[PDB]
């Protein structure tokens, strides 16, 4: 909508507050103007219809318990955004300041969410598995890079291929946590996930074997559930992605650690310009040994340490 640009308060889904960009034209709503052509947050109020309503409040104040999923959708969207512009040179999702939209309050007890390709969608969870899944930062930074590879690599969304795609997701949502340094780690969703349970999270990337996803291309899954094990086998990427970053020594295999920014700088770098469509694993391990010797040359460390770390998860 057309409108004023404005900054309103509220409190999100753990009950911290912050500040977030609004527009006002009779209504605030929360439409954030200074981020390429606008971040959009609607109101899927329990349906599944989207996007929904967009988000309107009558004055600019965020404090209600139903408010709570919108203001971290919101914040959290701009601050993803923010990270892929100020790290990787990357305007929104399409690199041409494609807006972004998200829909909260998705169904009833819904405990995912998801990019739909045009947009992200947040459930509340039910209470006991998930409380509303914007409340992670790295579920949100994971859920945008799906339209990042979707509009780059374009990895197809089953078997290795799908992995990867999965993968991808899990890094860059840890590195917009390390980003914001909001209680960093290596784990995947730990903020929205089982209220009633301390210290576990959805998937671990410093050791997936902890919940039973393989750690090891002899351990990978080989059915056919979840689009050939799209969320488990991107395990074996996770541990990798950690061992490059991190350091450590894994299955016999030491790997020196090279830290998060190149990390990250490889892998983006293999996103956009290595990968494919089908790409698999081993293909993976190609594109991220080429970009490192693109960025710190043949002989660098960096190049070792990327080898290093899929030799040690068994990816030739
Ligand atoms: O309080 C909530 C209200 O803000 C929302 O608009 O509709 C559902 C209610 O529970
Ligand atoms: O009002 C929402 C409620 O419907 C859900 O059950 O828990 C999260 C709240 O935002
Ligand atoms: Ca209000
Ligand atoms: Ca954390
Ligand atoms: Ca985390
Ligand atoms: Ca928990
Ligand atoms: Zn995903």
């Amino acid at each position: 909508i057309t409108g004023t640009s404005t900054v309103g308060v509220g409190r999100g889904v753990l009950g911290d507050q912050k500040n977030i960009n609004t527009t006002y034209s009779t209504y605030y709503y929360l439409q954030d103007n200074t981020r390429g052509n606008g971040i959009f947050t609607y109101d899927a109020k329990y349906r599944t219809t989207l996007p929904g309503s967009l988000w309107a409040d009558a004055d600019n104040q965020f404090f209600a318990s139903y408010d709570a999923p919108a203001v971290d959708a919101h914040y959290y969207a701009g601050v993803t955004y923010d990270y892929y512009k100020n790290v990787h040179n990357r305007l929104s999702y399409d690199g041409n300041n494609a807006a972004i939209r998200s829909s909260v309050h998705y169904s009833q007890g819904y405990n995912n969410a998801f990019w739909n390709g045009s947009q992200m969608v947040y459930g509340d969870g039910d209470g006991q598995t998930f409380i509303p899944l914007s409340g992670g930062i790295d579920v949100v930074a994971h859920e945008l890079t799906h339209a990042v590879t979707d509009y780059t690599a374009g990895l197809i969304y089953q078997n290795e291929s799908g992995a990867i795609n999965e993968a991808i997701s899990d890094i860059f949502g840890t590195l917009v946590e390390f980003y914001a340094n909001k209680n960093p780690d290596w784990e995947i969703g730990e903020d929205v996930y089982t209220p009633g349970i301390s210290g576990d999270s959805l998937r671990s990337m410093s050791d997936p074997a902890k919940y039973g996803d393989p750690d090891h291309y002899s351990k990978r899954y080989t059915g056919t559930q979840d689009n050939g094990g799209v969320h488990i086998n991107s395990g074996i990427i996770n541990k990798a992605a950690y061992l490059i970053s991190q350091g450590g020594t894994h299955y016999g295999v030491s790997v020196v650690g090279i830290g998060r920014d190149k990390l990250g700088k490889i892998f983006y770098r293999a996103l956009t310009q290595y990968l494919t469509p089908t790409s698999n694993f081993s293909q993976l391990r190609a594109a991220a040994v080429q970009s490192a010797t693109d960025l710190y040359g043949s002989t660098s460390q960096e190049v070792a340490s990327v080898k290093q770390a899929f030799d040690a998860v068994g990816v030739k």
